[PDB]
């Protein structure tokens, strides 16, 4: 039966993870990348999704970007006179992800756990549950992104605590305060900016570039789709490189043309210059963090953990800003581009891991024991004990100078030996003379997996032993077993038999 893939169906990107072995694995798509653009293009009647669709987003007029902003709305996109709902376009993305998860698994995947923003309403959720179904997936669970991220860090396996997840994606900014209470998360606060994301950090670069070009050649590249698409792609690639390097080259040869021929755009962009251009974007990120603290009635001190989610969280200036705002070192331990999908796959594994199957197990049908001074039944192995089993009890002599002890093995539930079934008898002889209660005879009952019991009596000081395989015709089976099992609680109370404190 199918696995439950974890799906992060994001505004800019989507990611799918699955639990295989005992580890969560992020599934690479057809071209080897772990995240695929959440965009669909209808070029020539063929539905394109992923990078191939994003590569022509500026160039192609019917290309659908961030359709997630629509979900749960009666919005309609029209391509060549045909209307599609957000559920339908979300389904296409959905179908892609499911497909490549099947390639990777080498088997059909028909179940999933889909992730959504903590603030999605019923309409919004339902729209993504419906998208899953259109795509052919049984949506086992709709969990929210902040929680999925917490799951990826295994926070639900820890002590009660307050968590702040700072989520900066390609198009939106979300901050959620989660309070873990006895392994269960609760969203205390939510705040954000649904128009603050990596795309905007992109937009600063693109603007700086076309302006230098506007003042150096009097040409506005933002008016040429082909030039713009080249700019968009290059502005994003440069932003990313600036996350691990302080200097980078934006090289756009044959970008345009004038009276004298081809024009080339070449220029080195430093981290410092990029940070300068986007400093306002980084500050717009602080308000939602404070409003969320206010709503929860908290202060940076009440937050035990800050978690980072979103690819834009990789930006050095962004990490330094929340580090300074909260006074805590952010957790980036798990890939911020995959953290949500990873938490969804853990939940999927948990759902898929539920077993309700029963296993047969042999247990002792009645209490087993030995007769003890005064006609009382002394049990060694209680009723309903799992076999194989082995129990040992040390017994002693009743009178001064015993030589011998009679081991009478019984099976039943009542206190006096006379009311139980006799299973066998043997005796240990040659016990060195000693005062009463001084010699130590260890009797051990050993039951093998087939229910046969073997009794041994061993003089611990001498090491001489005797034993027998108490043994079937072994006596009781069907009725007799239940007849005695009732009758013992029934006639209860010659448990008066504590009259047997025939004392000493
Ligand atoms: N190394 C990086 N440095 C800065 N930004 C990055 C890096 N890698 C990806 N990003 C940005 O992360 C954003 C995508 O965020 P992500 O969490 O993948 O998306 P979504 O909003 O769909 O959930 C994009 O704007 C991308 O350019
Ligand atoms: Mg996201």
């Amino acid at each position: 039966m199918s696995k439950i893939i974890g799906i992060d169906l994001g505004t800019t990107n989507s990611c799918v993870a699955v639990l295989e072995g005992g580890e969560v694995k992020v599934i690479p798509n057809p071209e080897g990348n772990r995240t695929t653009p959440s965009v669909v293009a209808f070029k020539n009647g063929e539905r394109l999704v992923g990078e191939v669709a994003k590569r022509q987003a500026i160039t192609n007029p019917n290309t659908i970007i961030s359709i997630k902003r629509h979900m749960g709305t009666d919005y309609k996109v029209e391509i060549e006179g045909k209307q599609y709902t957000p559920q339908e376009i979300s389904a296409i993305i959905l179908q892609y992800l499911k497909s490549y998860a099947e390639d990777y698994l080498g088997e059909p995947v028909t179940r999933a756990v889909i992730t959504v923003p903590a603030y999605f309403n019923d309409a919004q959720r339902q729209a993504t549950k419906d998208a899953g179904r259109i795509a052919g997936l049984e949506v086992e669970r709709i969990i929210n992104e902040p929680t999925a991220a917490a799951l990826a860090y295994g926070l639900d396996k820890e002590e009660d605590q307050t968590i702040l997840v700072y989520d900066l994606g390609g198009g939106t900014f979300d901050v959620s305060i989660l309070e873990l209470g006895d392994g269960v998360f609760e969203v205390k606060a939510t705040a954000g900016d649904n128009h603050l994301g990596g795309d905007d950090f992109d937009q600063v670069i693109i603007d700086y570039l076309v302006n230098q070009f506007k003042q150096e050649h009097g040409i506005d590249l933002s008016k040429d789709k082909m030039a713009l698409q080249r700019l968009k792609d290059a502005a994003e690639k440069a932003k990313k490189e600036l996350s691990g390097v302080t200097q980078t080259q934006i090289s756009l040869p044959f970008i345009s043309a004038n009276e004298n021929g081809p024009l080339h755009l070449e220029m080195t962009l430093t981290r410092a210059k990029f940070e300068e251009l986007s400093a306002h974007l980084v500050e717009r990120t602080m308000g939602p963090v404070r409003q969320a603290l206010q709503d929860a009635g908290l202060t940076p001190a009440d937050i035990d953990k800050v978690i980072l989610v979103g690819g834009s969280t990789r930006i050095p200036a962004v990490q330094e800003a929340i580090k300074r705002e909260l006074g805590k070192e952010p957790h980036k331990g798990v890939n911020p581009d995959e953290v949500v999908a990873i938490g969804a796959a853990i939940q999927g594994g948990v759902i898929a891991g539920e077993v309700k199957d029963v296993v047969l197990l042999d247990v002792t049908p009645l209490s087993l024991g030995i007769e003890t001074m005064g006609g009382v039944f002394t049990k060694l192995i209680e009723r309903n004990t799992t076999i194989p089993t082995s129990k040992s009890q040390v017994f002693t002599t009743a009178a001064d100078n015993q030589t011998t002890v009679d081991i009478h093995v019984l099976q039943g539930e009542r206190p006096m030996a006379a009311d139980n079934k006799s299973l066998g008898r043997f005796q240990l002889t040659g016990i060195p003379p000693a005062p009463r209660g001084v010699p130590q005879i260890e009797v051990t009952f050993d039951i093998d997996a087939n229910g046969i019991v073997h009794v041994r009596a061993k003089d611990l000081g001498t090491n001489k032993e005797q034993s027998i395989t108490i043994k079937s015709s072994s006596g009781l089976s069907e009725e007799e077993i239940q007849r005695m099992i009732k009758e013992a609680e029934e006639n209860a109370e010659a448990d008066r038999k504590r009259k047997e404190a025939a004392e000493l």
